[PDB]
């Protein structure tokens, strides 16, 4: 039992599935995919701020007087195949998939009763995208997360509440709470990814009451996790796990379960038609951030943006499949692992540490030129074995008294290494 | 002061402007003008009943999966000129203009806060049609009426209330009452034309409370009139004036102020692109219904349907201008008139009676072949004068003792009569 | 046998069907119906001259960079019913119908082999409009005329010929002659209405050779008529009949068969969406021009403009049906008639004269106030009878020695006259 | 001087630029990019053969009656930046770029006088794509090739010629020859890539006369090359160089200059919106085919398909940039090289031979596991040096008397090799 206050809500232990999942896939999909230009913040940058480049794009691409709601019918999504998406996510090694159900534009990706003619069923796809994706993911035993944005940029009731100093709660009682309850009662989410909370306190958003209901009387009360974006000054302070800031890259080990959210497109979470090759994050950088995040006790949430036709572009597929290929070899050092006592060597070639049971995994991203890996932190016992995940056969190792351990790496010819950018050394019987 | 009950509300006397206005113009305009096929009931006939002809039209005219909300962006209304509309309505002799602010499709023709992205400001015209038309009409001193449909066919909250036996009032508190209050507080209507009430009792619609507020604390509390469509079994029983049934044609004189609503297009209140010439009501039939309605103490509300571009087609303009030309001659027998003691001769060639002050007007629609008009009802005094509105000069008349009065009509050559289908005889000093 | 020179071609007698037809209907239909703004000269006024109003219309109604060819796919014509058109034309009293097969825009309304992807079959309607209309008209025994514009404003080959001083004939051999031969060999026209000839001499257009082929070896060599627009300085000088100038209104009787072409819309031959009621020619003015044209030995060609959906608007239907109603009464004074020796009274109330056999018809457009019609021209014999077409029964008439004939008109009550704007007096046994 | 016959035309020596260019980029771009489904043969597969899948796609994606020409206005190409394209092609190492000016659909990508309203200037892009791309490529000193398809699937004149047994030449004189002359006189192509010739003999296509004019009196008569697709049975028999069959992979060394044309998308030369990652040719396979083609004395033409918006998708950019990165290291073994006397080792790990001057390059695609490369073919002299292109420093080598040469490869650690899939050994002073 939990009471509608933060000290009680924060005492709820997180279900173990989230910490054992490690890797997840983020999907930013909505009406902003129709312009597919700039970012998913298109509407705010165009009308909220009146940026000249967005106005020029609107002038040169659409008739005068074109409004954002006119994008609604053009969100056809006629090539949407949730089974293909789920197969790709399974091949990528993802253990959970978080889909944006409603972004700051206010367009719900499910038939919301309080979003009539501004949802995916009434206009655009004419489908229940949330339900179809959830069915496809549940058939493959992949955990489901629903991203929900609390605020809406131009919703009249939210604007009225903002004018009133957020003393009234017309928007919260009309749209926010009914939509959250509908999203929880149906589709039975495993994860809730809240957003759009930087403008109002948690008292206005009714976050504590909804969280108490979710933890007490909801159909998913047991195996559900939420992030920290439930109001002003609530980020990285209150909630299940801490997203804190976007693309969070902590230096030291945090004392709370956290998650890193990053996008393959470095300049937009939503799809961009004119994405350059230099705007796509490299597979070496993606695997590197994942290794650092898992080593520091965090979850890795990689974002892709589907097109307005419901397609995932081949470059995103290539990145995801490379991540999955790397994971098919090095998963036992990632999935259901916990941080070690050091988590990285401060004197070697970028070595990070994970631990599972009695096994210690050293994931290194740079192959030493001289062919011997130096590991100062591990303490060798008489039953120490080096494995080099992906290669059958033990490795030669010498324990220097004054210096650290020295592991003789297998000198493999080109086009024979198991992975291409990061390698894992497994140590058994090491303190 | 009025209480929220029908006996108190019905005791409010109607302001005299409505009874003195006589002639009004009805405007059915909305998203249904985009298909412009069948009727303004397109959405219900297509999805509510699944009529094969509407499905065939959708198949042959639009891509598969096309939804009604996809019509929203196509309601461009780029040729809308409210000043031209108001000038035409003034030329037609109309004293009040009633515009549909929101029909059963739920699309509001003003920026309604509770109709986000389903209003004329957010999608389609990108204008405030109600406000622009009201400004244009007020500049010309024409009374303004707002048509509001209580029900919406496919609104999720209305469907939920219908499923619950109309015991809940989610739709009323979410959409209906806020929209009515917004429509009254802004645009300050002179008339409220309610509709969409045949499915629910007046208790569900909160009609008595809204009417008490309108009559007590509203900005238009003095000079406002409402019709009788405020709930089930409320038509022709409760309200300001009685529309009763559409195209109401009573035989005897009603004891309550009433209004006849008729459409120039006999098969649709909304605009139809494939309107035939045989579907357009003739000017002789329009003038005839107006004369009968005014004689029987009623108001005449003639309906036109603008195109999705905001244009009134030349045939509707021709009908309205013919009605205005007839009124420029015979207005003093219509405007600010009251029914006489007979209201029609039961033995002559379709003669109807109006009265203003001491003057009695006999409007006849059939020119007698023999050239003498027989009037049994009037009682002639020694100061009796026959005028024949539109022609200067008295008329010869003989009072038969056993029979009635015989008026010698002016034998005019062709292309010399003032009007073309109905003529007015003015009698002064007649009991 | 005829030689390719004007003196030989002009000696061909016209088939009698054209002179006996009298009344015809002109149809201007094409891609210019899609903008439906300004006139059928939209493309030239917009790009040829760069008029600011057309550029403003393009800016406010279509995305930037929109070209005229982009109008092609929008010419859907999905409500085109040629049987309905032919029934309306039969009801209007039309004896021939002339349809624009290709205007100055170059868009052919039939599958022209030399107009690939710029014809009605390839884009837009996806139909053979010329063939369908011809089939519908031939089923009702209505004569068929094909309007063909020689020039095209922006065709590259025509522009090249114009640059070369019209010394080359690339456009004529590539487009003009093959299209004329295809239009004659198929659809077997009864009439050819040439246009677009004011820029080049008849030598450039190969007019004499095509006309010699048409009169010698064509499938319609016997019953075919052509107008006078076959080159520079060819109008009203060379050809079958003389259109001379548009809306030609001669004062005296011409010595050659001529035709008056006029449009119901006074400011456009093509359809205009924003047509005003004041822009529509009145039925009194239409009947008046027809009476004057037939009296002076001419044919009357009335023009209508269908919408881009293939619909004839109700106002055009009303005008045509009024003309047909007038003709159902006064046809025997029009069809297969010839001009008399006077053709109009120079001292009476606008009386025009036709003659058929021994019968002389006096069509008057103004009803005399005193009720007696004065006719100075006719010479009365002892077997003279006045008929007053539309009314059974002879008329009283007195022959003044010094003055002319005086006919006592029937004093009809209102709503009893046969026609409404023009009346015909039939005289038998009159010199 | 050359005469219009094949023995004279085939005797013309090819300019050296084509043989020294080696690597080129093919661009398939046109109206077929608008559907972006199936292949660039969309129109023929949909209407020519009536394949059920294409009909289903048309039914589910476009309104009924939609025609291929209706795709024309949708070819907006609003993100076309030829400078970016040329920069990418320069970065990819391409020495010539061949753009499709007109495919079998008949849509010309330049303002063709004989393709009015079916060209890129009149509809769609409203630009001269050929001219803009040519300007961008010429600024960077990249050779320009124009792909021209002789036949058009549904052009009426071509169909008429086919019906007549190709005895008439209406299509050739109306469209083919004028378009070829316009494409040569303007844009001054360096290469002509003919296609669409498998249906008619070279006599019908007038190929010999056009080629004699091109080689004698054209502005590009000196430095111009053409392929072998100039008529029936002309492929791989007549012309400048031999494309023979698409994706030609000869086993032995041909005796004539040839070119391999291959597409990154294995199932379409045109862009496909639903391209899968498995449909994209791998960079290892692309580099492998290029090495085999250059070794066997051929040119490598890699094809990409831009979107209807004028964009090259990031996966195509990645492939091209990987090819360019490989070439920045191994270019001196490719550019301006000639085949050696062996061209491949028949007993080693896929070694191919090129030669430049006195230097012999052995390009191997498989790294030997034991680290020593065996080369039987080369004959070692006392001044023999092994270089291993990309690595500074000679290599140890031992000449076995009975066996071949054995080169000690540099044992490089992972993430230190110059290339990733193919390596080049340079031998100096070797017979
Ligand atoms: C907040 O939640 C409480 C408890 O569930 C509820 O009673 C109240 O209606 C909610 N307030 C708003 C503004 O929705
Ligand atoms: C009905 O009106 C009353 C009195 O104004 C108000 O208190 C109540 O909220 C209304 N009920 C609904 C369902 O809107
Ligand atoms: C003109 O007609 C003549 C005679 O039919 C024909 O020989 C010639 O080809 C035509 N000229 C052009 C320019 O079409
Ligand atoms: C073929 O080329 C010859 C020589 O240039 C030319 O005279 C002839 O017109 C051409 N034939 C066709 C069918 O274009």
């Amino acid at each position: 039992r939990y009471t509608p206050d933060w000290p009680s809500l924060d005492s709820r232990p997180l279900p173990a599935w989230f910490d054992e999942a490690k890797f997840g896939v983020f999907i930013h999909w909505g009406v902003f995919s129709v312009p597919a230009w700039g970012s998913e913040w298109f509407w705010w940058h165009w009308q909220g701020e009146g940026r000249p480049q967005y106005q020029r794009f609107m002038r040169d691409n659409y008739p005068p007087g074109f409004s954002y709601a006119d994008f609604g019918p053009q969100f056809t999504a006629r090539f949407f195949h949730p089974e293909e998406w789920a197969d790709l996510f399974q091949a990528a090694g993802a253990k959970y998939v978080v889909l944006t159900t409603k972004h700051h534009e206010g367009f719900t990706n499910w038939p919301s009763p309080v979003s009539w003619n501004w949802n995916s069923k009434d206009v655009g796809p004419h489908r229940d995208l949330v339900g179809e994706l959830g069915t496809a993911l549940r058939k493959r035993n992949i955990r489901y997360g629903l991203y929900h944005s609390l605020l809406e940029w131009f919703h009249p009731l939210y604007l009225l509440d903002k004018k009133n100093g957020f003393k009234t709660q017309h928007f919260v009682s009309a749209k926010t709470m009914p939509e959250l309850y509908d999203l929880v009662n149906s589709y039975k989410p495993d994860l809730i990814w809240s957003d759009g909370e930087w403008e109002c306190p948690d008292t206005y958003w009714n976050s504590t009451n909804f969280l108490s209901w979710l933890y007490n009387d909801s159909p998913v009360k047991d195996e559900v996790v939420v992030n920290d974006r439930w109001g002003q000054n609530c980020s990285c302070h209150h909630g299940g796990y801490y997203n804190c800031e976007d693309k969070f890259k902590p230096q030291s080990l945090p004392d709370h379960k956290w998650e890193m959210c990053t996008s393959i497109d470095k300049f937009s979470w939503g799809y961009r038609r004119d994405m350059a090759l230099s705007d796509v994050t490299e597979e070496s950088e993606i695997i590197s951030e994942l290794v650092q995040t898992v080593s520091l006790g965090g979850n890795y949430l990689l974002n892709i943006g589907p097109t307005k036709d419901g397609l995932i572009v081949p470059i995103f597929q290539e990145r995801l499949l490379a991540v999955g290929k790397w994971l098919s070899i090095n998963g036992e050092a990632i999935y259901a692992s916990k941080p070690w006592r050091v988590q990285w060597e401060k004197n070697t070639t970028s070595v990070w540490y994970t631990s599972k049971g009695s096994a210690v995994y050293a994931i290194f991203l740079h192959w030493p030129e001289n062919g011997v890996l130096n590991l100062e932190s591990p303490i060798t016992t008489s039953t120490t074995k080096i494995t080099m995940l992906g290669i059958q056969g033990d490795l030669k190792w010498s324990t220097d008294p004054d210096k650290g351990l020295f592991i003789s790496l297998p000198q493999l010819p080109p086009s024979a290494v198991p992975a291409e950018f990061a390698w894992t050394i497994k140590l058994t019987g090491v303190k």
